[PDB]
């Protein structure tokens, strides 16, 4: 059954409810972005309206075979009418294709909701500026101050100085980035860049990658992983055996692997600078784990909150024990306290 937090008041809407069967009373479904945790549910078979972005609607029709006719996708920043209710997508700064969506209800109720997001002091120049919002279904994932991290800038300038000097020192290393699912392909693409090399992947992960729009897309990827010395591996192959299995697998071409795993967060962040971070080391395989975050630092979510006014927060994640919600709701309050609304 539905949870609470997925439906839209006073209209037949739902936002990322596909793994419910047929939701009583929802005439048209809206998926925020491409992630799993999210999609379930859909296939071939669905034969609902489904409203999106154009990439997760191209992402939609590929990878899940979605019929054409029953996709929906709207332009961005742009007022769009939905069974009679104004509508509008709102970039969420999370993985390619992922929105936040506005809904202008009859009666002069204003909603926004997050979906996944990062949110950043750009969103307080878009659509937003200009309206007051009562109700926000908000991205809580990291949702408690412990939760610090750098910009995607600075994880990204680190990166590359690292896999630059790891492969001029030696110009028989290899680089490996882990990946789980679209998103954080900053990290391998800027690595491939500075180091004059196309990013080599398996045939799935290239056609996931042709789905999203990004220019010049041909001119950084490839199949021929031999041709290349950044590789894409699934995120579980990320350790020292699936590694030195990888290696193996090149035939001696590369003597050494450096590798990185963009993580939410990790507690090191607690105690360590991005400047200060080491890797683990075994034999001739070295694994970075760095802080690379598409989802809110707890100081970027109050901010945003904190500038939006809302009358009314509906967490949407970490909802489901009673000290989870008892916290965020305490933290709601000391918000609101401090800005004076
Ligand atoms: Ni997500």
């Amino acid at each position: 059954t539905c949870p609470f937090y997925k439906k839209i008041p006073g209209t037949g809407f739902t936002v990322d409810a596909f793994q419910y069967g047929v939701v009583e009373g929802c005439t048209a479904y809206f998926l925020t972005h491409f992630h799993s945790d999210h999609y379930a549910g859909l296939s071939k078979h669905f034969t609902f309206p489904v409203y999106c972005s154009e990439i997760t609607g191209n992402l939609l029709k590929n990878k899940l075979h979605v019929q054409e006719q029953y996709i929906h996708p709207l332009p961005l920043d742009t007022e769009c009418i939905v069974n009679g209710v104004k509508v509008v997508l709102l970039d969420a700064n999370h993985c390619p294709g992922a929105v936040m969506i506005l809904f202008y209800l009859p009666n002069g109720t204003v909603i926004l909701h997050t979906g996944d997001f990062r949110a950043d002091p750009s969103m307080e120049r878009s659509l937003l500026a200009d309206q007051k919002v009562h109700m926000l279904y908000l991205d809580t994932t990291y949702c408690s101050p412990e939760y610090t991290f750098p910009s995607q800038q600075e994880v990204i300038r680190f990166a590359i100085n690292t896999a630059f000097e790891a492969v001029t020192l030696n110009p028989h290393a290899l680089v490996v980035c882990g990946t789980y699912s679209i998103g954080k392909e900053k990290v391998f693409l800027a690595i491939a860049d500075v180091l004059g090399s196309k990013v080599g992947m398996s045939q799935e992960k290239y056609k996931t990658l042709q789905c999203l729009n990004i220019p010049e897309i041909n001119s950084l990827i490839t199949t021929d992983m031999c041709s290349s010395l950044v590789h894409l591996l699934p995120m579980m192959q990320i350790n020292f055996k699936g590694l030195q299995s990888h290696l193996k697998k090149c035939g001696g071409k590369y003597n050494q692997i450096l590798a990185f795993r963009p993580t939410g967060w990790t507690h090191s962040n607690k105690f360590t600078r991005i400047a200060d971070v080491i890797p683990q080391t075994k034999g001739n395989i070295s694994i970075y784990g760095i802080p690379y975050s598409e989802h809110s630092s707890y100081l970027e979510m109050k901010r945003f909150v904190q500038w939006l006014k809302p009358q009314k927060i509906i967490p949407t994640v970490n909802v489901g024990t009673w000290k989870s919600r008892s916290t965020m709701e305490k933290y709601f309050r000391e918000w609101k306290l401090e800005a004076g609304y």
